[PDB]
């Protein structure tokens, strides 16, 4: 089997992209975060305190044939930015891009941190990282990915995600059409449960590239590139009126400036990020200080490939009993 999915920016700076998904019978569409780095799939929800909701499209399980309470778990999640979300389980038949998986286990929110409340555009979220980060209990449950898996023609998915434009979640194979030269595979630790691999070094600008190891994670669901401080002081260096702002909450640029593009290594493969990637706009309204699109990872305790760097490529997620990382330019 195979499914293939359009995945839309939920606004002009690319802050998160959605992805329709059929929950239940009759389906019912849900708008979700597809999220590499985490392995709970969990939606709005009949059941979301009523406060907590402020025009997110609810699942109802009472009006899905296919739904079954799974007794006695439940469910509680923390993510990088400081949101959360909890509730209960059920198991329903979920379908992405026409690929269908029965028993999925949906996670539906009881509670919601203001953070998804006040963001109308997300229904919810689907975890594609390992399985072992799951956090329903007492019985973990897997990813969507994990229970396709052995019907997919080949055990892998693909992000093709969009610069201000749509792009695609594949699953279960490589569209050769979506990238030009060749895709360069890369080793990945399955050990804390993300897509952890390690990059060989970066460029600034037209700049000489520096052979450096850089471990981190290829995470679809953070919006920035958090890299070391030592790197992302080196990004910003080269940006006219260019700096690091406690008020603010990292580094900010003129809105005037032109920003440099930045390099990733991948093996001995290079992806280049133009610099509009880079760029995301006034800090308020109206302002003239802008908020830059690669931020330091000190004091987060890793680094993270986020949508500014996978978006400038096409990305394999490789599922097989030893898994990889696949990138290739497009
Ligand atoms: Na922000």
């Amino acid at each position: 089997s195979t499914g293939s999915a359009t995945t839309t920016p939920i606004d002009s700076l690319d802050d998160a992209y959605i992805t329709p998904v059929q929950i239940g019978t009759p389906a019912q569409t849900l708008n979700l975060d597809f999220d590499t780095g985490s392995s709970d799939l969990w939606v709005f929800s009949s059941e979301t305190t009523a406060s907590e909701v402020d025009g997110q499209t609810i699942y109802t399980p009472s009006k899905s044939t296919t739904a079954k309470l799974l007794s006695g778990a439940t469910w509680s999640i923390s993510y990088g930015d400081g949101s959360s979300s909890s509730g209960d389980v059920y198991t329903d038949t979920v379908s992405v891009g026409g690929l269908t998986v029965t028993g999925q286990a949906v996670e539906s929110a009881k509670k919601v941190s203001s953070s998804f409340t006040e963001d109308s555009t997300i229904d919810g979220l689907l975890g594609l990282a390992f399985s072992t980060l799951n956090t329903v209990s007492p019985t973990q449950q897997k990813t969507f990915f994990d229970n396709a898996k052995a019907s997919l023609d080949s055990p892998v998915f693909t992000a093709d995600l969009g610069y201000h434009a749509p792009g695609t979640y594949n699953f279960g194979f490589i569209d050769t059409t979506a990238y030009t030269g060749s895709i360069t595979y890369t080793a990945v630790s399955t050990k804390q449960g993300f897509w952890e691999w390690t990059s060989t070094g970066y460029a600034v600008g037209s700049g000489t590239f520096k052979s450096t190891s850089i471990d981190g994670i290829a995470d679809t669901g953070t919006t920035l590139l958090y890299l070391p401080a030592t790197v992302v002081s080196a990004y910003w260096a080269q940006v006219s009126g260019a700096k690091s702002s406690s008020s603010v909450g990292g580094y900010v640029f003129p809105c005037s400036a032109t920003l440099p593009s930045f390099t990733f290594g991948v093996g001995s493969a290079r992806i280049v990020i133009p610099g509009d990637y880079i760029d995301f706009g006034p800090i308020s309204t109206g302002s003239s200080s802008c908020f830059g699109g690669i931020q330091s990872s000190a004091g987060i305790g890793i680094n993270i490939f986020g949508d500014v760097a996978l978006k400038a490529a096409f990305v394999v997620f490789n599922g097989a009993t030893t898994p990889t990382l696949g990138f290739a330019s497009k």
